[PDB]
């Protein structure tokens, strides 16, 4: 009302003080005597006590806090309130989790840990009466006083001068004395004020509900011990502030590093084995050793704190550093400390800030040039280096060759305007209620005139009315030439308040011009180039910055070290103070280049240079001469000149210049380098990734490999930044691949973690001004409810929490509410009954969309946003009352959800119009809305006071025409509430919209005193809170209304209809809750759950959600919907920042006849019209525009248009797999549920219900309500009431701006990916999921085609653009070449990816011969290849023949807007038609020339047969009672690709073969079978094809994590296509993931058991390849068929269980385990990879062990080379391809050719080898050592000349061509027979394949060599996960072979090929200067195990949307 509760502004202790000092002898205060204090003399004097004068006051605090001598009584009774109302409030909360998550709650007390309660008594007792103080010292109406007086117990004391001195008992202190904002005396003899006092009440309210919200959970984190430890952490932290005075602060500006230290610590104990940096730990150290030299007992703080055990405790205490704190600022050596580090002198590179300003340059016109391929630059400059060329073409945009030529001159151009200066139309782009300085003359006259006073700030709104407006255009143009005048340069300094430091660092506020020019600035930075920069988060919302929170890959204890991302994190001095000119001058002078106008933005630091600074806190002490303010008392309060500096002034720019440091510093190593900027503090995210380590010294020498490199860059870092004049300390820190802290929020493992404590800490905190109300700390303890549960794992602590300080809260406003100015107990015969489960429900459960006060619904902790406040609180209530177990619950339900309509008026629909999906009630009259009325009513009241024109207008305009839009929106009769508002606020009238709501409800009480209006606004909060109380003792009807809806959407509907006159558009979404109820458990039966069909989400947890924060997770996330919103995180200004207003006339232009048509003409006529008011008209009109599309979450302004955001921590999201694609079937009408809030519900619903569950788990959602399911339509709405804007704007827009059949869907999506991918922004869902709202059926070969076509052109363009136009050699080879590039990365992008997984597309691309994938889902990278595998078949007939794009008809589409597709597409027609055509050149150059200009300027069952039977080598076994235990040669082990390689015709894998050859020899006849551990069911497609009518058990574990599902189900086995589509014949097809696909446990057995009961199979036979890793896991599998096989399996039946000889041998036989009655194990080569231990187990159910010990004599392992050779001989013999389909077997040159491809060399020397292949199969061998000199010369180049070729070893090419020469050398050994190759090629395999590495001069710059036999650099590559490409090889040249002969190596054919293909390169330089003959017969010992020296990328962590 008048001043405030809780804290602002700072401390400053001097007020008291010089207080102290006139009360005591006149010691004298300074000038202060003019202030009125003789009232707190009088209480002085009439109560002679004395005070005792700050350093004191802390100690008493100190002392005072945590106290037992005391009283409690109060706390008991409060606190077991509290407990009963919440018990109360619990029941519904009870009934609502209960009936949400199956699991059922107690109410537990906070009696429960007593001692605790005592100490939250006593805190409370202390808290409780601090209330109390809070209260009556805060008042200013003798009324408040009297009825305080009255409850509090306490009395009014009248003083002489009119003085009430309150006289007050508190159970704390005893007697008390307040009078006006003073305070205290006797008992405890001390003066405090507001300020004090209240930051003391933070304080005691802080460690109330902290031990309040952990001391009883749910999930216990604590115990009464834990709770003890944080107590006695208080204890210390009091000690410390005991001991002494305010410069404790130091040691707690300690105690929150020290914490981050501890936390450190912790998730450093994660991943055990990493250095520790001694820098962070010792640094602290040392701040505990001065610490403790002067003040010891920080050294037991930190001592204890680091002796906590915990995660959550510790993060509770650096959740808390702020309790027992904040300490008194003293401005003076704050000040002091400011202007020397200002004043400092910084050495400065100049150059060094230039060439940073030149990439800067480089960035931007790289990004317009890539954008509007219009290169920005002037046509005048030198006819010389790239510029010429460059612009003159329009592209000459270099290579790194024209790049190295040009120097770093990028910032020595003729730049032009680029990006447009944006509209700003209204304040709200502009102008919060932050404040601001006067003028020059003002403020020196306000020194000069009367001086003792503080000179005020001028606030930003009353400024911006009284004073004429800003001409954008001549403000920056005339600041740009001349800059600024010397009555505008002024800063005014503000201590602000929370800081802890002793020091103070005082905030800013400008001049009206310096205030304007750094917010526009400021804003044409964020808008243009904030986005150019990766890192940097300004604009983020949330969830992009969570997003780019998850840019930290951290945790994985799981995979370990292979891979991490190390954490930097800097802090510099004051780096809003060391900014300096001479360093910042170049970018920001290259900015200016950019923004129109040069030399403007540069202006920063000169407008500090000529500026006044100074402390309006103390304007006594300075002194008047010259326009200048001298210190003359010498405290240095204020100064003329600065070198730059104070905090937020371009914070975005002074970022950007670091963060462009930062991207220049990463180009030395190479590192991966990801960074988040957030201001001053910066994080960078260091990437390494490991190769597979070994002997775990590997790890310590290399992850210190990786701290030297990250120190290498921090180092270059430091010097750089150093550079430039900023001092970045070695005390600043870095963690590992775990931790990381941005903005204070800290990131744990892998995972996000918030503040309990801090929100809960803050609760019933109000902020500025706003006083506490029924519907303020309700709020408060709302939002920062929702921010808990928003950040936490499943939201329920919130909700109990929420339940608790609600109630809590409630008390308190029961006890007093300062907005009725008298106690709600008092109150009864005023107002209906306040007292009643009505009464509590409401106010802390109803809605106020529902009508009712505040306080959420608990449906609200579930979606973080959506769009229906309305359908969801009605779908709770129901939802509630369904399964309520109680009666005045379903009476609340009805109560509640039949909201009492108020009749209908035009005033109310401005309301609803003003915001949209309400409804008219009896109540709702907000204090916010009210002083909106209030505001805009004085607003219009005064239209003549205004001096600013464009409110003048604007005001006029709203009084005049406000009522004529009224009426003409409000006819419209399908009523569009969303399109009334964006019309409504798109109309002229925006303006005053924006002014209207402007104002902060506190700032606006402020700020209304701008006019009569003083008391009409309080009367009015009076007003408001009587009406919303009134409200719910009226809602205290019970049961009077009517019953319990049907599916409350309809009848949110209904009620909105009968809110309003009419039904509505349609604008209301039943939200998942209702629709689709509680979730069904799959693992049960669910059965009647299935409506057959498709009604149903699931989602899948493998692993299942049981303990989380512990690690980061597998699954990739789903974040929530696309659009973003405003940010929640800061509070600058923003939150209507978006979309100024000619840009939304543009868009509901860009609306038009989605839902009216031009044919309708009147609402358009109209909508071109306010086109043709904002701006002239423009219209050309529109048609055939027609959109499907649905009205209700879509239709928006540019603006959130979203669907919901997931209110969950990334946690569980990383743990759980949504699932959509299984709904495909509601496609219906494309009607209204969301899937966005769907999935989202889907997901929080599964965690809260299990809650922990380590089986893992599947869950399914089936459409409870088809009801409300509730089908669209698409009505297009028109009427009219003959409307025309009128006011024409154009003065306003004068001085406003500155002058600102599927194959065509193929085609469509196609060229737009293409051009889009080409632009580099957006790969989101454009690429979408089969039928979409622009319709379609077919998907086939015609989306396929038509995608290469539409994709071609867009390459066709960008390599218009990408090339130089005077050389035009073979434009086929360009465009081809660029389409190449277009598809790889395509095959790597996703989203099309999983798109091309699903569905009908898979067929087109399984049409292909190919080769099947493995992973079981099918991993990125096997789709990949299919996708590519398919467009090299189909674009390989494209390289030979022409190409025709059929059709020719472009059907361009409603999902794309505007010309970004138009153009170039046409452009691109008869651009394919002009350059893919000749082959050749012609007068074409001149046409391309003129169209690439236009274009910059336009953007102004399968056959089948046998198979491969092999050999059984056999072991007959038996078990006779006793043992002869454990006597065997264990095994070596080779790894051999050999014969996994000779393996042909191998579909996923020849397991294949070799359960033909058991079931061949082993003679097994099995009618039915379950197969377990078949990859992607390789095994199951072999037992099913072999024999034909057997049905079959598929089972795989899930592999998950490597694989992006969006949007869609795992799909069945691939290996399944063997069967030609047709799986029928296995049961387990296309469900097998959702069921317990783990063989580790039980539970899938009794599945298994189900499926034979279920199915009647019978399963005659079991097959499992476990390929086991774990003898735990063995030991348990084997138990687990120990107990349910001979249930399960037949009685002549069979069981197959593929075993490891080392396994065997090891310990615990499981052929021991197992024993049934006829036993033995196998050997089946003919199959089986060579030297191999591996062995099939065997058992046909229904001494010994020497024989065991001489069949593994007979074992494979045993034997040696000759055996694996000769044996792979046999292999070769044998036909290993035979009876299989061509659709399976690679085209066998296709796939010699992609992997040439995959080993680096171009495509055309690859099919160039590929048809030398076909040609000569003859001779082979010729062709592979071809192979090998094709890739070595493309690889590594033995011939070539350069200067400077580095280190090209550099691992993966090393890696490819060393298993490359591995595979060839391998087959061509097998064919040359000769051994020592294969010998070798083992040895090598096992260790170190030799690449020995030089460079040699011959000048030239110089050449480079690679060997074997010498010793250069030992780039000497591993190979261990590598067998699988070297079976790719040996397979392919195998498979070339054909089985056809072999001819001797003709080396005069070598040399053919060799200099056919490459320069003229021959023998010789393969032979000696640089190469493999080695490969002859020659080698060199192991020597490196250096590609275990890892390297670096960047990593891949997928969520979704933004
Ligand atoms: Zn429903
Ligand atoms: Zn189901």
């Amino acid at each position: 009302n008048h001043a405030d509760y809780n804290l602002n502004s700072p401390l400053i202790s001097d007020d008291i003080d010089n207080l102290i000092r006139k009360f005591n002898s006149l010691p004298i205060p300074s000038m202060w005597d003019s202030k009125n204090w003789d009232g707190v003399l009088e209480m002085l004097t009439s109560c002679q006590a004395n005070p005792i004068s700050t350093s004191q006051m802390h100690k008493w605090m100190g002392s005072w806090l945590m106290s037992d001598n005391h009283d409690a009584s109060q706390g008991y009774s409060f606190l077991h309130e509290v407990d009963k109302e919440a018990e109360i409030t619990f029941d519904v909360v009870e009934t609502f989790i209960r009936g949400w998550g199956n699991k059922p709650i107690e109410y537990i007390k906070k009696e429960r840990w007593t001692d605790s309660f005592k100490i939250l008594a006593y805190l409370c007792q202390k808290f409780l009466d601090l209330h109390k103080l809070t209260l009556i010292l805060n008042a200013v109406s003798e009324v408040e006083l009297l009825n305080l007086a009255r409850t509090f117990k306490g009395k009014v004391r009248r003083s002489s001068h009119g003085t009430n001195i309150c006289r007050i008992r508190v159970p704390s202190l005893g007697p008390t004395f307040i009078s006006e904002g003073w305070a205290y005396f006797k008992k405890l003899d001390i003066l405090m004020d507001r300020n004090f006092l209240l930051m003391v009440k933070d304080v005691i309210i802080g460690r109330m509900q902290t031990v309040l919200s952990m001391v009883c959970r749910i999930d216990n984190l604590f115990s009464e011990q834990d709770i003890f430890s944080l107590l006695n952490i208080y204890r210390i932290g009091d000690k410390i502030v005991e001991r002494q005075g305010n410069f404790s602060y130091d040691l707690i500006k300690m105690v929150e590093p020290i914490c981050n230290l501890k936390l450190m610590k912790l998730a450093r104990e994660s991943r055990p084995l990493v250095p520790q940096f001694p820098h962070f730990e010792n640094h602290i150290k040392t701040s505990v050793d001065e610490g403790a030299k002067i003040d010891r007992g920080i050294r037991f703080l930190h001592d204890q704190i680091m002796s906590v055990k915990t995660v959550d405790l510790t993060l509770v205490i650096y959740g808390s550093f702020r309790h027992w704190g904040h300490p008194f600022i003293d401005y003076y050596t704050g000040l002091e400390k400011l202007h020397s580090q200002v004043t400092m002198k910084k050495d400065i590179d100049v150059s060094y800030a230039k060439a940073l300003a030149s990439d800067l340059a480089r960035i931007v016109l790289f990004q317009q040039f890539n954008d509007h391929k219009k290169w920005f630059v002037n046509g005048d400059l030198l006819p010389h280096d790239h510029p010429f060329k460059s612009h003159v073409k329009e592209n000459t945009w270099p290579t790194a060759a024209q790049v190295q030529d040009f120097g770093d001159k990028w910032h020595e151009l003729p730049l032009i305007k680029c990006f447009e200066i944006p509209d700003l139309l209204d304040p709200s782009i502009i102008y919060s209620d932050k404040s601001h300085s006067m003028n020059r003359s003002e403020v020196l006259k306000h020194v000069r005139m009367n001086p003792n006073t503080p000179i005020p700030s001028k606030k930003v709104l009353q400024t911006m009315l009284d004073t004429k407006a800003t001409n954008w255009k001549e403000f920056l143009k005339e600041i740009d030439e001349k800059g600024l005048d010397d009555d505008d340069l002024i800063i005014g300094l503000k201590g602000k308040e929370r800081e802890l430091k002793l020091a103070g660092r005082f905030f800013s506020l400008m001049s009206w011009k310096l205030r304007e020019y750094f917010v526009i600035t400021e804003y044409l930075i964020k808008t243009h180039f904030v986005p150019m920069f990766k890192g940097l988060t300004m604009a983020d919302d949330l969830t992009a910055v969570i997003k780019k929170m998850l840019d930290s890959s951290s945790g994985q204890g799981l995979k370990s070290y292979e891979a991490i991302c190390i954490a930097n994190h800097i802090d510099y001095e004051k780096w809003n103070n060391h900014q300096r000119k001479l360093s910042n001058g170049p970018v920001f002078r290259v900015m200016g280049q950019f923004l129109g106008y040069p030399s403007l933005i540069e202006r920063t630091h000169e407008f500090f240079e000529k500026s006044l600074i100074y402390y309006n806190g103390r304007p006594d002490l300075m002194r008047v001469h010259n326009n200048t303010l001298i210190n003359s008392t010498s405290q240095r309060v204020c100064w003329q000149g600065q070198e730059g500096g104070l905090e937020g002034l371009r914070q975005k720019g002074w970022t950007i210049l670091n963060l462009l440091v930062i991207q220049r510093e990463a180009k030395i190593r190479n590192t991966a380098v990801k960074v988040l900027a957030q201001g001053d503090n910066q994080v960078i995210c260091t990437q390494y990734k490991t190769k597979k380590s070994r002997n775990v010294v590997e790890l310590q020498g290399a992850l210190n490999q990786m701290v030297s490199n990250n120190e290498k860059i921090m180092t270059a870092i430091k010097i750089g930044t150093g550079k430039l004049g900023l001092l970045i300390n070695d005390d600043e820190t870095m963690q590992s691949a775990d931790y990381l802290n941005y903005g204070k929020i800290p990131i744990f493992r892998g995972v996000i973690r918030g503040l309990e404590t801090k929100r809960w800490s803050r609760v019933t905190c109000v902020t500025n001004d706003q006083i506490p109300t029924c519907a303020n700390i309700m709020s408060s303890v709302s939002t920062n409810a929702l921010t808990v549960a928003h950040f936490a794992e499943n939201p329920i602590n919130a909700m109990i929490q929420y339940n608790y300080f609600g109630t809590f809260a409630r008390l308190l406003l029961m006890m007093h509410d300062p907005a009725l100015r008298q106690s709600l107990y008092e109150v009864q015969d005023k107002i209906p009954g306040l007292h009643s489960s009505t009464f509590k429900y409401a106010m802390l459960y109803l809605d106020p969309s529902i009508g009712g006060v505040s306080g959420m619904s608990l449906s609200r902790f579930l979606i973080r946003a959506f769009p229906d406040p309305v359908t969801e609180s009605l779908s709770f209530w129901r939802f509630i009352h369904v399964h309520a177990r109680s009666e005045h619950l379903k009476e609340m339900s009805a109560v509640f959800g039949n909201p009492e309509i108020a009749k209908f008026r035009i005033t109310h629909i401005d309301k609803l119009v003003e915001d949209p999906t309400s409804l008219n009630i009896a109540m709702g009259m907000s204090p916010a809305n009210l002083l909106k009325t209030e505001v805009k009513k004085c607003l219009i009241e005064s239209r003549q006071t205004i001096r600013n024109q464009v409110i003048k207008d604007a005001t006029i305009y709203l009084y005049h025409e406000e009522d004529r839009l009224r009426s003409f929106l409000w006819s419209i009769n399908p009523l569009f509430p969303r399109f009334l508002s964006e019309f409504k606020s798109g109309t002229f009238l925006g303006v005053a919209d924006g002014l209207i709501s402007l104002f902060q409800n506190s700032r606006t009480i402020r700020n209304s005193f701008k006019k009569k209006y003083h008391r009409e606004l309080d009367d009015l909060i009076v007003r408001s809170e009587v009406s919303s109380l009134t409200h719910l003792g009226k809602l205290h009807l019970r049961r009077g209304s009517c019953k319990m809806w049907t599916c409350s959407a309809t009848h949110a509907d209904t009620l909105r209809y009968k809110s309003w006159g009419r039904t509505v558009i349609g604008t209301t979404v039943p939200h998942p809750l209702e629709m689709l109820g509680p979730q069904h458990r799959k693992e049960t039966p669910c059965a009647p759950c299935n409506t057959s069909g498709f009604n149903y989400v699931s989602v899948h947890c493998p692993d299942g959600i049981h303990d989380v924060f512990s690690s980061r997770g597998p699954l990739p996330a789903y974040l929530g919907s696309k659009t973003s919103e405003s940010t929640s995180i800061l509070q600058p200004w923003e939150r209507e920042s978006k979309v100024p207003l000619i840009k939304r006339a543009t868009r509901l232009r860009d609306a038009i006849s989605w839902f009216v048509e031009p044919d309708s003409k009147l609402a358009m006529t109209i909508l071109s019209n306010i086109h043709s008011l904002t701006g002239e008209e423009w219209t050309k009109r529109q048609h055939g525009f027609k959109r499907t599309g649905s009205a209700l979450h879509r239709f928006s302004t540019s603006r959130m248009s979203h669907g919901g955001f997931a209110s969950q921590s990334t946690a569980a999201l990383t743990r759980l797999m949504a699932t959509t694609d299984t709904m495909r079937d509601l496609g219906d009408q494309n009607f209204d549920f969301l899937f966005q809030a769907t999935l989202l519900y889907a997901q929080i619903t599964t965690t809260v219900a299990r809650d922990g569950w380590i089986t893992s788990c599947t869950d399914h959602y089936h459409i409870a309500c088809k009801s409300c399911l509730r089908p669209i339509e698409e009505i297009t709405l028109d009427s009219s009431m003959d409307y025309t804007p009128p006011d024409v704007s154009h003065v306003l827009k004068t001085w406003r701006n500155g002058e600102g059949q599927s194959y065509q869907v193929g085609r469509c999506i196609g060229f737009l990916y293409g051009d889009l991918a080409y632009r580099k922004s957006t790969h989101a869902e454009d690429s979408s999921l089969f039928p979409l709202s622009i319709q379609g059926r077919i998907r086939g070969r015609g989306f396929l085609k038509g995608l290469l076509d539409g994709l071609m052109r867009a390459s066709c363009c960008q390599v218009i653009h990408r090339r130089s136009l005077a050389h035009l050699k073979r434009p086929a080879n360009a465009v081809y070449g660029g389409l190449i590039y277009l598809i790889d990365k395509l095959s790597v992008s996703p989203p099309f990816l999983s798109l091309t997984r699903s569905g009908p597309i898979r067929d087109e691309l399984e049409t292909i011969p190919h080769k099947i994938p493995t992973s079981y889902p099918t991993s990125n990278r096997d789709m990949g290849v299919i996708v590519r595998n398919y467009f090299k078949y189909q674009c390989r007939l494209i390289e030979k023949g022409k190409y025709r794009s059929h059709y020719s008809q472009l059907w361009l589409f409603s999902d794309v807007l505007s010309i970004d597709f138009i153009g170039p597409f046409s452009i691109s027609t008869t651009l394919l038609q002009i350059l893919y055509k000749p082959f050749l050149s012609g007068k074409d150059k001149n046409e391309l020339r003129e169209l690439a200009n236009l274009s910059s300027l336009l953007r102004s069952y399968p056959p089948w047969g046998r198979e491969s039977r092999g050999t059984i080598t056999t072991i007959p076994v038996y078990y006779t009672t006793t043992p002869y235990p454990k006597m065997l040669e264990m095994p070596p082990r080779i790894q051999n690709p050999l014969l996994s390689g000779i393996r042909l015709g191998q579909l996923p894998t020849g397991a294949h073969y070799k359960i033909r050859s058991i079931l061949h020899g082993m003679g097994i006849h099995y009618r039915d079978f379950l197969s377990c551990g078949d990859g992607s069911g390789g095994m199951t497609a072999a037992l099913l094809r072999e024999n034909v009518h057997s049905r079959g058990i598929f089972n795989s574990l899930l592999e998950l994590s490597g694989s992006v599902m969006r949007g869609a189900s795992p799909e069945p086995p691939s290996a399944l296509e063997t069967l030609g589509g047709d799986k029928s014949r296995c049961v387990n097809g296309e469900t097998c993931w959702e069921y317990p696909s783990d063989l580790c446990d039980p539970r899938t057995w009794d599945y298994f058991l189900r499926l034979k009961a279920g199915l009647g199979l019978q399963i005659d036979l079991i097959v499992m390849d476990m390929e086991v890793r774990d003898s735990s896991t063995s030991l348990k599998i084997e138990t687990n068929v120990r107990n349910y096989v001979h249930r399960i399996l037949d009685e002549q039946g069979v069981l197959i269980y593929k075993t490891y000889g080392t396994y065997i041998c090891e310990s615990e036989k499981n052929a021991v385990t197992i024993l049934g009655p006829m036993f033995k194990t196998v050997d089946l080569v003919q199959t089986e990879f060579s030297s191999s231990q591996t062995s099939e187990v065997y058992m046909v159910c229904k001494p010994d062990w020497s024989s065991i010990n001489e069949s593994w004599k007979n074992l494979y392992a045993f034997q040696s080379s000759e055996q694996e050779f000769a044996r792979a001989k046999k292999v070769s013999t044998y036909f290993t391809l035979t009876g299989i389909p061509s659709q399976f077997i690679p085209d066998p040159f296709v796939n010699i050719e992609t992997m040439l491809q995959i080993f680096g060399v171009p495509t055309g020397v690859s099919h160039a080898a590929a048809l030398k292949s076909s040609d000569r199969p003859a001779d082979l061998l010729t062709i592979s050592l071809f192979y090998m000199a094709i890739i070595s010369y493309y690889n590594i180049n033995h011939i070539r000349v350069g200067p400077i070729p580095p280190n090209p070893p550099s691992d993966g090419i090393a890696q490819n061509v060393g298993i490359a020469i591995t595979g060839i050398s391998f087959w061509l050994s097998l064919m040359e027979k000769d051994i020592p190759l294969y010998q070798q090629c083992l040895a090598v395999i096992q260790q170190s394949f030799p690449i020995r590495w030089e460079a040699v001069s011959v000048k030239g710059g110089y050449k480079q060599k690679w060997s074997t036999r010498g010793d250069g650099l030992p780039k000497d590559t591993r190979i261990s996960d590598s067998l699988a490409p070297i079976g790719n090889w040996i397979r392919s040249l195998e498979l070339v072979r054909n089985q056809v002969r072999l001819n001797p190596f003709n080396e005069i054919l070598f040399n053919q090929l060799c200099r056919t293909v490459d320069n003229h390169l021959k023998w010789s330089n393969l032979r000696r200067n640089t190469g493999m003959i080695e490969w002859i017969n020659r080698r060199i010992s192991k020597e490196d195990r250096s590609i275990l020296m890892l390297k670096s990328d960047l990593h891949e962590e997928n969520s979704w949307r933004d």
